[PDB]
C-alpha cells in the first residue's frame, strides 16, 4: 500500500543523512518513493536518493508503498526537512 508525505528536501539527500534515509525507507518493507513535487522515484533506491532526494529544497513527497507505508513515508519525508 502506497502513501507519501511531501517535504522540502533540506537534506537534499547528498549522502550523510540521505543514505540513512534510503536505509530507513528501505528498513520499511515498502516500495518507498520520493516525488519532487510529484516527481517520484524509489526513495530507498539510487534515483530516489541521487535524483529526487538530492534535489535539496524540492517539496518531494516521500512515499512508502509497503508494510510500513505510512511509517516509512512520513518519517523518511520528515527526515529530509526536519534537521539540516
Amino acid at each position: 500500500v502506497q502513501q507519501k508525505v511531501e517535504v522540502r528536501l533540506k537534506t537534499g539527500l547528498q549522502a550523510r543523512p540521505a543514505a540513512l534515509f534510503v536505509q530507513e525507507a528501505n528498513r520499511f518493507t515498502s516500495d518507498v518513493f520520493l516525488e519532487k513535487d510529484g516527481k517520484k522515484v524509489n526513495a530507498k533506491s539510487i534515483m530516489g536518493l541521487m535524483s529526487l532526494a538530492v534535489s535539496t529544497g524540492t517539496e518531494v513527497t516521500l512515499i512508502a508503498q509497503g508494510e510500513d507505508e505510512q511509517e516509512a513515508l512520513e518519517k523518511l519525508a520528515a527526515y529530509v526537512q526536519e534537521e539540516v
